[PDB]
């Protein structure tokens, strides 16, 4: 595969912070695709009709799908959105995803 741009090799950088083990305590719900029949989330796949995690957004990038940093972001804040939106507010892997989503838009917004 070709050289990521200078903007992607910034995101890849974030996406590699999100997996390592710094951030950890609050991202490994993140880590992998929702399995929604070993959790018993019944509901699911009615309520979030595009799951995204991590390692999706790494196949991604791993594979040069992203056109430009926004696509990037988009899948990203598309996770967060996904956890926001199927759980209750007061669970904690809300509380899990806002953490891990301070260090996303802090990262994001600081690239050059
Ligand atoms: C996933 C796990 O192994 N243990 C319990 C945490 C449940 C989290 C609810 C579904 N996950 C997201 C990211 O919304």
């Amino acid at each position: 595969m070709g050289k990521l741009s200078e903007h992607l090799r910034y995101c890849d950088s974030i996406l590699r912070e999100m997996l390592s083990k710094k951030h950890a305590a609050y991202a490994w719900p993140f880590y992998k695709p929702v399995d929604a029949e070993a959790l018993e989330l019944h509901d699911y796949h009615d309520i979030i009709k595009h799951p995204m995690d991590l390692s999706t957004v790494k196949r991604k990038m791993d594979g040069r799908e992203y056109p430009d940093a926004q696509g990037f972001a988009a899948d990203v804040r598309l996770m967060f959105s996904n956890c926001y939106k199927y759980n209750p507010p007061d669970h904690e892997v809300v509380a899990m995803a806002r953490k891990l989503q301070d260090v996303f838009e802090m990262r994001f917004a600081k690239m050059p």
